[PDB]
């Protein structure tokens, strides 16, 4: 009787590729550790033309027998036409899917589930959550920041989309944040009239109808943005920080073999302690244009920094000679995809040019590298605001950089660089520090572990 | 029998060569015909009287007067370098005035006002003086102004609303896009404002003297006649051209020499020339690295005429074109006797319309980089109206992303194929050009025509 009435179940719904399926498997595995009696289902995604599959998702999971997974249906893909806004594209491949959705709990359904765990972009499945009975939690693969912008969307209206006109010039006080933040600093998706603010808008509407919020991040960041949130509006429901949730190994992907894995963390182990920036923008796959590319390389190259450089640029688009230098005197290398969090954990990456994804960011945290920031697309460039104007561990090359700015010069690159490998930088303490923190978020006794007991003791219950 | 003209073109020789050249041209065709030209130093800059004697020729009837400098407005004002100049000369008038006063005589029959200099027409009525516009741009140039007065003085053209929006213009056949205007009429530092207090008085001149042709604008010309009658007569009295080039800084030519003899190596033909105005300001280190990029992945032999750092080219380039020879990097450059040689066969220009005159009577083809002035409209209609240009970009300005390396290099591979469009338009231009100033042309009928009117 005991045991039977001990089991619970989650089912987890997350959105597809890394950067959003990471840290929900390593949550997962974070509930799974400690609750022996929680079994969890994770509903795998087909996204259209895109990996990240089955092979990824049971690598990551490593074995872990409360933890099963089932792949959904195969469903016609959104029009593409739909892209002028990937949040829209996102969320009507999602909400396709709800037939199936319906389908694949009605299958699998019993009285020892307990709810749902969505992603952001999958919060119109609370609805099928309902009916069956079955309330849904909101996990948050980005930070506070993002959460506290979502939940301003209230006061507004869904046909009022955010100026962009004088972006370059209108500060706005968004709750949660304590900084005025940039109007230039928001994501594409507030200022996009063609879908991307109608997504965010509908999106932030389903949140508050959550059982919970579950974030990843942690106290020693982000209480007071919390408690900023909560002494605005107590219609939110409780907020739980779990983090740093991040995959420490890192999983297999095609576009890097073991030969070019190895290289690459041999080429560092011959390398100074802290003399190498590292270079990566996410995993879109998606490169800077060609006269861009020159820059960087041109930048890197006069800055006389050693660096590791994940791209997709084609060779061709080089600037002559660079090349030919680069493997000649081994100063830098080159790769498609990198084993980014064994790169962080080098000894030799005393720097890192970062996308400023999440995920990223919280990478280069746990290991104490500070990071030069160049945000691209999603939150991107309210992450690294506040990188650089709030918590002061990143230094700031572009924080307002989006698709569609200008190209960013060799000079301004080759500045950014000698600031951020220099030893005496101000946010080296701050980093420092910051890694110690998120350390011990997640320890015995730490506030990530006690938030993951109360919350896992409020969703059994 | 005597007349007196006065001749108040803008400051800066660039300005002064032009007056001068259409100074000569006046006086050459009227032994009675006398001329003064006021001169007005720029804020700062030198050129005193280095290029005016240089050009003078001793000219019996024309004579030079310098004015006293004044304090140059704020330097705040250069948010909008029209305006700037306009606050300059307006703060000349009293000096203007005085000088007017102590050489008027019965003989003085009006005063020539270069454009930023028109409302100066007020200072001639004093003296019950006709005033005459003077403009070194195009008849598009003109009919943009004139039609300035559709709108408000402060209507800075939808607060550059400017993408897709089209403009219907008189004077100019097509529909001109809101992107190819000048930054003036977009800046609400005061640009907007110059344009539209000269504008204001165009029709108020006794009339309208152009540098341009009659086979190159005249359905212009007709088109505002026949739009307003208001508009006083127009003179197409071009080209007006100085075939000698600034001569000073005048030491024996080294660097100079050293140009002409690169290109007297080189096949006929066979050689880009890339030159963008007298400014002096260069574009950004990473817009010359991709500049740099696509002469050399192109494969044309070139003349490039630019100011930026030797420490800005790409690695490799200065070396390059130092060993291979198939490219030479200049700073300012005798740009007439280049366009003359027999080396060039195609024209990069930021399209200034002294430049595209001169391309134009030489024969040389132009690929367009418009930058400042009314530069992208000279553009635009050069590739769309006359089709004796390539367009590179009708639409770059001060603001504009970098042009990158792989669109420069298909600029000028087209720019450079001898089975181009532009090439057989290009010839024509060439002899319409000179055909317009030799005697029973064109300009030449306009010219005794102007004579007539202001002697008359
Ligand atoms: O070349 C790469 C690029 C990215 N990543 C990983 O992919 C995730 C990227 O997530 P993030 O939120 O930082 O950016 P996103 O790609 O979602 O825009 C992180 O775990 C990175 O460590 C990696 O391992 N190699
Ligand atoms: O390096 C140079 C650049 C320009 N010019 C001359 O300077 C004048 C430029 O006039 P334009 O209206 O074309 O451009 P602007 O300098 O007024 O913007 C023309 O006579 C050009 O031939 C020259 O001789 N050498």
């Amino acid at each position: 009787m005991s045991d039977i009435n001990k089991n619970s179940e989650l089912i987890f719904i997350p959105a597809p590729g890394i950067g959003h399926l990471a840290s929900a498997l390593e949550f997962a595995k974070l509930l799974t550790n400690h609750d022996k009696n929680l079994y969890i289902t994770v509903f795998c995604i087909k996204f259209p033309g895109m990996p990240f599959a089955d092979s990824y998702i049971k690598s990551v999971l490593a074995s872990q027998p409360q933890i099963q997974l089932i792949d959904l249906p195969e469903v016609e893909p959104p029009p593409q036409e739909l892209l002028k806004s990937p949040e829209f594209y996102i969320l009507t491949f999602l909400e396709s899917l709800i037939p199936h959705v319906k389908a694949t709990i009605k299958t699998i359904l019993s009285n020892k589930v307990v709810g749902l765990v969505l992603d952001f972009f999958c919060v119109s499945m609370i609805d099928v959550g309902n009916e069956f009975g079955i309330p849904s939690y909101l996990f948050l693969t980005s930070n506070v920041g993002f959460l506290s912008l979502m939940l301003s969307l209230k006061n507004r209206q869904i046909e009022e989309v955010f100026d962009d006109s004088d972006r370059d010039h209108q500060l706005l006080n968004i709750p949660g944040i304590s900084n005025q933040v940039p109007s230039n600093v928001l994501p594409d998706a507030c200022f996009n009239k063609d879908g991307g603010y109608i997504a965010y808008y509908k999106l932030a509407e389903r949140f508050r109808d959550t059982k919970g919020i579950i974030v990843n991040t942690f106290s020693d960041l982000e209480q007071s943005s919390i408690d900023a949130l909560y002494d605005h509006d107590e219609k939110i429901p409780p907020i739980y920080a779990v983090g740093p949730l991040l995959d420490l190994k890192g999983q297999p992907n095609p576009k890097l073999d073991q030969a070019q894995h190895d290289l690459i963390l041999k080429w560092l182990d011959e390398q100074p302690d802290k003399s190498v920036v590292f270079l990566c923008f996410g995993s879109m796959g998606v490169s800077f244009g060609p006269s861009q590319i020159r820059e960087i390389a041109l930048g890197l190259k006069h800055s006389g920094v050693r660096f590791l450089w994940s791209n997709s640029a084609e060779k061709k688009v080089f600037p002559e000679g660079f090349l030919e230098w680069m493997e000649l005197e081994g100063k830098g290398m080159i790769c498609g995809w990198a084993p980014q969090v064994e790169v962080l954990a080098h000894k030799a990456i005393g720097g890192f040019v970062s996308h400023c994804g999440w995920n990223s960011i919280l990478e280069s945290m746990w290991f104490g590298v500070p990071i030069l920031t160049w945000p691209i697309y999603a939150e991107q460039q309210l992450n690294a605001f506040r990188l650089v104007k709030e918590w002061g561990v990143g230094l700031g090359l572009r924080v307002d950089y989006r698709k569609g700015s200008d190209v960013v010069a060799a000079e301004e690159i080759e500045k950014g660089l000698k600031d951020l490998m220099d030893k005496d930088s101000i946010v080296h303490k701050k980093v420092q520090e910051m890694k110690e923190m998120s350390r011990n978020a997640v320890v015995d006794g730490g506030s990530s572990l006690i938030s993951v007991g109360k919350l896992i003791d409020d969703i059994t219950g």
